[PDB]
DNA sequence: CCGACCGCGCATCAGC
DNA sequence: GCTGATGCGC
DNA sequence: GTCGG
């Protein structure tokens, strides 16, 4: 926050991008600038010292002027002051509501969040359950409950099956005070690039989560990937605990180590390694690092045993997952 | 300059 | 059913 | 919007 003005007027500008502009490249130049910046050491004085840093041009380097003449961006104050706008933005927050369906309800004249409530029927049932708890998601979960939810969702999954391991990845493992959901990587030593042994092995886990009045709703649920909603349990008297995002992916355990890098994050870090990795002739997904053939098609996995390895291939030096949030 | 811009799971729908 | 496209996510 | 073929 040395820098945060800066970083706060780009990442709003980004918002307005993705959300408004439906320009999803124009959000990217814009958060890979803000991330720029928040990495950078110094406060800024200029536009023209800012535009020496890369995903930072002409553009940016102008309203960077602007702000620190005025404390102020033009453009966004007529942004704010638009009501369809933040409308569609707000719209945008509903889980399951992204800047396609946002744009026709607006358009079609739900701009409010009584207005949604009323047309639930327009709805798919994502959308119902991110309206259902619209207001505990837009809460942040403190470090201490994410400890709380950890030990059941490791405990829970302990109970079906011994030889699974489960690891909390995303803000959390990178050291966040306070976390947007929980993300829950799964590992299965019959789960393996060679076959699905018993498949089921995603499935199992949900279902003792649910068994257990963990996870409440499911958001989506497939054969690798669950995307639901869950809750702590609160003792007799207490305001019970908001209901909160969990994210569950089950890798191969052969590739847990590209998969832990993947689901570890952050959304920024990932696509600057990834792209980095380009630029030193490999590519990586959550399953492998492959160097690329001068054909488009990617060469064979090579080994991994440990997050390091992949740094290494790009020529990098470690970084430990709290350096990760960019 | 005009294009390129990380990688992929799950749901839905279009065309078949 | 499917491929591939899109929408909304991680 | 920025950078590069
Ligand atoms: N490569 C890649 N990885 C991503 C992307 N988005 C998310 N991930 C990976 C990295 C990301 O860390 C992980 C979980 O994503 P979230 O839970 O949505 C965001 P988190 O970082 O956990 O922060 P929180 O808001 O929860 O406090 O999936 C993406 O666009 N690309
Ligand atoms: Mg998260
Ligand atoms: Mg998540
Ligand atoms: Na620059
Ligand atoms: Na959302």
């Amino acid at each position: 926050t040395l820098n945060g003005g800066i970083t706060d007027m780009l990442t709003e500008l980004a918002n307005f991008e993705k959300n408004v502009s439906q320009a999803i490249h124009k959000y990217n130049a814009y958060r890979k600038a803000a991330s720029v910046i928040a990495k950078y050491p110094h406060k800024i004085k200029s536009g023209a010292e800012a535009k020496k840093l890369p995903g930072v041009g002409t553009k940016i380097a102008e309203k960077i002027d602007e702000f620190l003449a005025t404390g102020k961006l033009r453009k966004l104050e007529k942004i704010r002051q638009d009501d369809t706008s933040s409308s569609i933005n707000f719209l945008t927050r509903v889980s399951g509501i992204g800047p396609s369906a946002a744009r026709k309800f607006v358009d079609e004249g739900i701009k409010t969040l009584e207005d949604l409530r009323k047309n639930e029927d327009k709805l798919n049932h994502h959308q119902r359950i991110g309206l259902k708890y619209f207001g505990d998601f837009e809460k942040r979960i403190p470090r201490e409950e994410m400890l709380q939810m950890q030990d059941i969702v490791l405990n829970e999954v302990k109970k079906v099956d011994s030889e699974y391991i489960a690891t909390v990845c995303g803000s959390f493992r990178r050291g966040a005070e306070s976390s947007g959901d929980m993300d829950v990587l799964l590992t299965h030593p019959s789960f393996t690039s060679e076959s699905t042994k018993q498949p089921k092995l995603l499935h199992q886990v949900v279902e003792q989560l649910q068994k257990v009045h963990f996870i409440t709703d499911t958001l989506s649920k497939g054969e690798t990937k669950f995307m639901g909603v869950c809750q702590l349990p609160s003792k007799n008297d207490e305001k019970e605990y908001p209901h909160r995002r969990i994210d569950i992916r089950l890798i191969p355990k052969d590739q847990y180590y590209c998969g832990v890098l993947y689901f570890t994050g952050s959304d920024i870090f990932n696509k600057n390694m990834r792209a980095h990795a380009l630029e030193k002739g490999f590519t990586i997904n959550e399953y492998t690092i492959r160097p690329l053939g001068v054909t488009g098609v990617a060469g064979e996995p090579l080994p991994v045993d440990s997050e390091k390895d992949i740094f290494d291939y790009i020529q990098w030096k470690y970084r430990e997952p709290k350096d990760r949030s960019e």
